[PDB]
RNA sequence: GGAAAUUAGGUGCGCUUGGCGUUUUAGAGCUAGAAAUAGCAAGUUAAAAUAAGGCUAGUCCGUUAUCAACUUGAAAAAGUGGCACCGAGUCGGUGCU
DNA sequence: GCCAAGCGCACCTAATTTCC
């Protein structure tokens, strides 16, 4: 018999069904294993596998990094404590000890409870003189008096432990603090360079503008606005932006050919500036210096106002005191009835909650704001609140802007002050400072000893790596090299050959000749088009591609064919407007080394290939020098300086051994040789690789030498969908064994599209960058119309006119490619215009009329990067011919056939495992075909009822899939791999996919092309309806061992209960608090004896123990010792059953339960509603007129509202066993019986949350809501029937646990 | 179906790094009462931990993927369950071997 | 439990040119 298999792949489900020629679902008796009275059972060959989602590795990685950083932060302190160890023991012997015990309660604390000095008197005095750490810091920076070494350590430790960011490479100058004096100095040096066009900085408040709390882009706009006739994209405008921390491009300001982007924070700025000044002149040298100095002043004034930061923290502390003192007074005098709630009540978001409650600054401001407004004399207070500078703490969320240089400055100062009084401080100055400054390079990674699967570093020595001897022990080279070599692709054609750099000389030679060998030309003398020749190819490369970075068709026509070969009229094919491939690297090195004869000499191909490789591999200037030491004799000093800066990025798709190369046997030529000259053939790369006349094909296939899991894991795509793919393959494989190892006829796959789950800042940056290129709040950009308004510079996209910023609601949002052809609603296919009719045709790409008029305006937006390249091409698609009638057909075809790559991988895998010439055909459809089939023939789907619809979708897929391929034999739907046979009527093709493909279903007996019965409207319709009416479907919930975090991450306060988890072994929760809610990995059946106190006797028990994630490693190593440690003796090891989550149990009257944990159960049954009630619920919930009115009649005619309630009731009273809940359901039901059917049926659907398989959840009926009732007892399970299910659920082993007492 | 180039967007994997949060303790609360309770004073900071912990002791590892049961394999993983027919409230019945 | 910065590599999507 010939059977077919349908598949519905989701992120949490795999639907599957087996189907015969009559479109029916087979039945089979399956063997039942175990110790039960059941030996066989009848099951339909249809079902669904449900599972929890696959997770990404992101959360695991973030925590992995955080673990390393906590370890390394602690080490930094230890490094500092080591240096202080000797001299501290003389001053205080237990100081360091009191620090590492500070967390302990006074009882547990071995030493005296005062960490700093060890007595109450000195300790109180300290906090009295130094309320904050910044008071001490600022003190030690300025004062020249000998200070306590303990106070010196804590000041330095505080700097080390919280050292600030590393976003700014290099030092900053403390002297540059005056924003105005440096601004004027910046303007003056500008006017010195440009007397013809001076800048008046008379009435500009630079400090108020540049140090404003607004964005860099906003502050840039503010300052330029005060300057008449000055542009933001202007030279001075770009100088300000550089000073603000932005990255401007001076390429336009100096009419340069290449980019000249500068950023002061970047480590390569000094070289990029020297690169720029080399071209524009050293007359702008002290101009960028003046801009540099200004940025030093802007940076300081923003985050602070000899120890600027600490002093700024002190001022904040002082003003906090002032404003608090005033705040209490105004309350005592005006609102005394609110004083208790504000300053004593932690529960409220007042000052009390702000200090001791845990309320945030934002929550505190919102609460105290109306209070301030009600009172008077709060004018100076509310202005601070709106400026977010009212009653601020020192340690807050915005301290992240503080560079490490500033903490370093204070640290450096303190060490200098006490360098004389304390000896070892003078020697460890560079040493202590290094602890603060040292940052492990990203290209080095973890400093492992070969025990880390993430590490790649290689050491020079066996010594312990420290911040001081890092370069001595660590080989930066082999570490940085390995960093890139471990990620770079290998050639697919030559699996053992590493791929070439993207900017390789040979590579660009390849790309150019590959394109060049396929262009054609027609002159007046020839009647037929011809390929270029070897001599012609060599000339063009010599004269065009080596004399210009890019080559246009016009350049090919004029500069070559007309100028060199004396041809007036020439027409070029195989290339449009300009060549895609180019020789960029060649022109780069040409400008650098200034030796053309050296470059054109193929004798130095290996040399230049080695240079580009090292420039692509390494970024560090010091690493470049060591890798270019062999070429010191070839280039002068100035040449090497320009070559070290030239660093490339990116890697190609082909290896060197492949391109030039393996030689063909007879010809002796490499692939590149063929691309240079191939007589009349001019075969391109794809033709050479597949040519059986050549030996490239054989050499490649002989070069190619993996588990299914690993292959799937390596595929791109979400781990959620990849998980479903693996289970799909297992379902199919088991189904084959079910069908006696016989392959199916067809496999029809339907894969659901996944869901769409900082953005305003991303959108705001693309606007600011676009406006500045045109010379024209963040949360507001959420709206599509407003966002497009700025994207279109307040102008129409179809008409040359300005749009009103108010009547946005009165204007239209249009789609470039009509919604009928493509299902795209993104901004890449969206346009804000005044009218729909201004686009021209309503069934096509915007007319050539509006294209010819708006082409320029669009290009301006394109060059301003306000619109995508793709969006541009779609806007002007009518210029190239517009949407063809075949294109219209293609868009309809691609609505039925899946296009996604990840789906093609599933089809490819199943095609490789089934066909071993082609026995099985793999078909991949979209959900549209089945969905329309359900809507057309009233096979309505209601997901909230049960999970059967997953199996239904799979069933309907195989039906529609195999019937369409039988009725109309075409293979644009069936998957083919590597066996592609390269080889009007579109009006019919468009009409074909538009209707006729589903029409042969509509109505009597449809036949195939050669007398083959395909669809019988008399019987096959009832067959499908019968299938969807089957009460038995194999629904399997994939049982899984829970992994991940030990518990919830929230550390709870101390409590008297013993439910809390200890954060450390010695930290009892009663005194220190801890975690709650431990996560259970899996449960274990335990049949043993337990001591029944206090008789010291034994009583045999049968219990369910939950093995938590934390305990799992301990348990699995030695379970019997583990169980004995918890009070379980006389343990029957043979009765230890592993019970992961979702383990299935059957009880009385067929009710099933699944394990959610060792103490909670879930509902294990499905409510199989008849199809009649299903269609009624769909229609009544959704409320051609001649066709829609008739369906409204049956809706009105039927009284099913009372019958569905009876269905749920019978199910609930039998299986759900929720007495109190169900009674509230029935009472609230008839309560709203007066409400219309649409309002009734829509709430009836909500009621199925009561009967849904899985975890109990709350559901509401109108205004009446119902709390969820979960099963908090697992005692029932112990005397029930455990059911081990295979992935399909067809093969099951059931264990009667009642015989294990 | 697949490959290369050109433009761009987007997603992931890995590394390096900053700032919060949380938890315990330190920062002597005072006065009036026999005490529960009132009147006030005060609050901004720090230490330490930040999965338990582990060994190979590294400035390393510690939350992804994968997992029914029963037989096998170092492993990857591979093996193990008779077929039609008639019905349908979760699968049942009848018949063949 | 959250927010933020930087670097590299790989992949997918989406139109053009040339091919298998």
């Amino acid at each position: 018999k010939k059977y077919s298999i349908g598949l519905a792949i989701g992120t949490n489900s795999v639907g599957w069904a087996v189907i015969t020629d009559e479109y029916k679902v087979p039945s089979k008796k399956f063997k039942v294993l175990g110790n039960t009275d059941r030996h066989s059972i009848k099951k339909n060959l249809i079902g669904a596998l449900l599972f929890d989602s696959g997770e990404t590795a992101e959360a695991t990685r973030l925590k992995r990094t955080a673990r390393r950083r906590y370890t390394r932060r602690k080490n930094r302190i230890l490094y500092l404590q080591e240096i202080f160890s000797n001299e501290m023991a003389k001053v205080d012997d237990s100081f360091f000890h009191r620090l590492e015990e500070s967390f302990l309660v006074e009882e547990d604390k071995k030493h005296e409870r005062h960490p700093i000095f060890g007595n109450i008197v000195d300790e109180v005095a300290y906090h009295e003189k130094y309320p904050t750490i910044y008071h001490l810091r600022k003190k030690l920076v300025d004062s020249t008096d000998k200070a306590d070494l303990r106070l010196i350590y804590l000041a330095l430790a505080h700097m080390i432990k919280f050292r600030g960011h590393f976003l700014i490479e290099g030092d900053l100058n403390p002297d540059n603090s005056d924003v105005d004096k440096l601004f004027i100095q910046l303007v003056q040096t500008y006017n010195q360079l440009f007397e013809e066009n001076p800048i008046n900085a008379s009435g500009v408040d630079a400090k108020a503008i540049l140090s404003a709390r607004l964005s860099k882009s906003r502050r840039l706009e503010n300052l330029i606005a005060q300057l008449p006739g000055e542009k933001k994209n202007g030279l001075f405008g770009n100088l300000i932006a550089l000073s603000l921390g932005l990255t401007p491009n001076f390429k336009s300001n100096f009419d340069l050919a290449e980019d000249a982007k500068l950023q002061l924070s970047k480590d390569t700025y000094d070289d990029d500036l020297d690169n720029l000044l080399a071209q524009i002149g050293d007359q702008y040298a002290d101009l960028f210096l003046a801009a540099k100095n200004l940025s030093d002043a802007i940076l300081l004034s923003d985050i602070l106002r000899k120890a600027p930061l600490s002093a700024s923290m002190i001022k904040r502390y002082d003003e906090h005191h002032q404003d608090l003192t005033l705040l209490k007074a105004l309350v005592r005098q005006q609102l005394p009835e609110k004083y208790k709630e504000i300053f004593f009540d932690q529960s409220k978001n007042g000052y009390a909650g702000y200090i001791d409650g845990g309320a945030s600054q934002e929550e505190f401001y919102k609460f105290i704001k109306p209070i301030l407004e009600k009172m008077d004399g709060t004018e100076e207070l509310l202005v601070k609140l709106n400026r977010e500078d009212l009653l601020r703490k020192q340690r807050t969320f915005d301290n992240g802007s503080i560079p490490h240089q500033i903490h370093l400055g204070e640290l450096h100062a303190i060490l200098r002050r006490q360098e004389d009084f304390y000896p070892f401080l003078k020697d460890n100055r560079e040493k202590i400072e290094k602890i603060l400054t040292f940052r492990i390079p990203y290209y080095v990674g973890p400093l492992a000893r070969g025990n880390s699967r993430f590490a790649w570093m290689t050491r020079k020595s066996e010594e312990t790596i420290t911040p001081w001897n890092f370069e001595e022990v660590v080989d930066k080279g082999a570490s940085a090299q390995s960093f890139i070599e471990r990620m770079t692709n290998f050639d697919k054609n030559l699996p053992n050959e590493k791929v070439l750099p993207k900017h390789s000389l040979l590579y660009e030679y390849f790309t150019v000749y590959n394109e060049l060998t396929k262009v054609k030309y027609v002159t007046e003398g020839m009647r037929k088009p011809a390929f270029l020749s070897g001599e012609q190819k060599k000339a063009i490369v010599d004269l065009l591609f080596k004399t210009n970075r890019k080559v246009t068709v016009k350049q090919l026509k004029e500069d070559y064919f007309k100028k060199i070969e004396e041809f007036d009229s020439v027409e070029i094919s195989g290339v449009e407007d300009r060549f895609n491939a180019s020789l960029g690297t060649y022109h780069d090195l040409l400008k650098i080394i200034k030796d053309k004869d050296f470059l054109d000499n193929e004798e130095n191909e290996d040399i230049l290939e080695d240079i580009v490789l090292t420039l692509t591999l390494f970024e560090d200037r010091e690493m470049i020098e060591e890798r270019l030491k062999t070429y010191a004799h070839l280039f002068d000093d100035k040449v090497m300086k320009q070559l070290k800066r030239r660093r490339y990025t990116g890697w190609g798709r082909l290896s060197r051994k492949l391109i030039n190369g393996i030689r063909d046997k007879q010809s002796g030529k490499t692939i590149l040789d063929f691309l240079k000259s191939d007589g009349f053939a001019n075969r391109n790369f794809m033709q050479l690789i597949h040519d059986d006349s050549l030996t490239f094909k054989e050499d490649i296939q002989k070069a190619q030498v993996d588990s299914l899991h690993e292959h799937i894991a390596n595929l791109a795509g979400s781990p959620a969908i990849k998980k479903g793919i693996l289970q799909t393959v297992k379902v199919v494989d088991e189904l084959v064994k079910v069908m006696g190892r016989h392959k199916p006829e067809n496999i029809v796959i339907e894969m659901a599209r996944e869901n769409q789950t900082k953005n305003s800042r991303e959108r705001m940056k693309r606007i600011e960058e676009g406006i500045k290129e045109l010379g024209s709040e963040n949360t507001q950009l959420q709206n599509e119309k407003l966002y497009l308004y700025y994207l279109q510079n307040g102008r129409d996209m179809y008409v040359d006119q300005e749009l009103d910023i108010n009547r946005l609601s009165d204007y239209d949002v249009d789609a470039i490619v009509p919604q009928s052809f493509l299902k795209d609603d993104s901004i890449d296919n969206k346009v804000l215009t005044r009218s729909d009719k201004n686009r021209g045709k309503s069934d096509n790409v915007p007319s050539e009329e509006v294209v010819k008029k708006m082409k320029n305006y669009w290009r301006q937006l394109l060059n301003a990067k306000l619109i995508t390249q793709r969006k541009f091409d779609n806007l002007t698609k009518a210029e190239r011919g517009g949407l063809s009638e075949l294109d219209k057909a293609g868009f309809i075809k691609r609505q039925l056939v899946e296009t996604r790559q990840i789906t093609k991988h599933v089809a490819q895998i199943l095609d490789s495992r089934m066909n071993t010439i082609r026995e099985v055909k793999v078909i991949t459809l979209k959900s549209k075909l089945v969905s329309d089939f359900r809507k057309d023939f009233q096979f309505y789907k209601v997901r909230e009822i049960n999970n059967y619809h997953h199996a239904h979708d799979a069933y309907l897929n195989a039906v529609v899939g195999t019937a369409l391929i039988k009725k109309y034999p075409k293979l644009e739907s069936e998957f083919v791999y590597g066996d592609y046979k390269v080889y009007i009527g579109k009006a019919t093709a468009k009409y074909f996919f538009y209707s006729n493909i589903m029409n042969f279903f509509k109505t009597i007996e449809t036949n195939g092309e050669t007398g083959e019965i395909v669809w019988d409207k008399g019987r096959d319709f009832a067959t499908v309806r019968k299938v969807l009416s089957m009460p038995q479907v194999n629904i399997v919930k994939k049982t899984e061992v829970q992994t991940g975090g030990f518990s919830k991450e929230s550390i709870l306060p101390k409590r008297n209960s013993d439910k809390l988890i200890a954060r450390k072994k010695d930290w009892d929760p009663k005194k220190y608090g801890g975690f709650d809610s431990p996560t259970v990995a899996y449960s274990v059946l335990v049949v043993a004896k337990v001591e029944k106190g206090k008789s010291k006797k034994l009583k045999s028990v049968k219990e369910l123990l939950g093995i938590t994630i934390m305990e799992r490693s301990s348990f699995e190593k030695n379970p019997i010792d583990f169980l004995e440690a918890k009070g379980y003796k006389e343990v029957k090891k043979d009765l230890i059953i592993k019970l992961p989550k979702y383990s299935l149990f059957e009880l009385e009257n067929g009710r099933k339960r699944m394990l959610a944990s060792a103490g909670e159960l879930q509902k294990g049954n499905e409510l199989a509603l008849p199809s009649k009630y299903v269609n009624f619920l769909y229609l009544a919930s959704h409320y051609p007129e001649d066709n829609e009115q008739k369906q409204l009649f049956v809706e009105q005619h039927k009284h099913y509202l009372d019958e569905i309630i009876e269905q749920i009731s019978e199910f609930s009273k039998r299986v759900i066993l929720a007495d109190a809940n169900l009674d509230k359901v029935l009472s609230a039901y008839n309560k709203h019986r007066d409400k219309p059917i649409r309002e009734q049926a829509e709430n009836i659907i909500h009621l199925f949350t009561l009967t849904n398989l899985g975890a109990p959840a709350a559901f509401k009926y109108f205004d009446t809501t119902i709390d969820r009732k979960r099963y908090t007892s697992t005692k029932e399970v112990l005397d029930a029937t455990l059911i081990h299910q295979s992935i399909t659920g067809l093969y099951e082993t059931r264990i009667d646990l009642s015989q294990l007492g």
